[PDB]
């Protein structure tokens, strides 16, 4: 009994681990692109 509630909780914890990371590389790669974007017109904000 001991063994397969060990083994169930490990199994229930290991989604949530992959999951959290599965959410966040997304969100990692949109702010590099955020970032890309707002480079192109800091030169014309400045002069305007």
């Amino acid at each position: 009994e001991l063994s397969a509630t060990a083994q169930e909780i490990i199994k229930s914890q290991a989604i949530a681990t992959k999951k959290i990371i599965s959410d966040y590389h997304q969100q990692f790669r949109y702010k590099l692109q955020d970032f890309s974007d707002q480079l192109s017109d800091y030169y014309e904000k400045f002069i305007a």
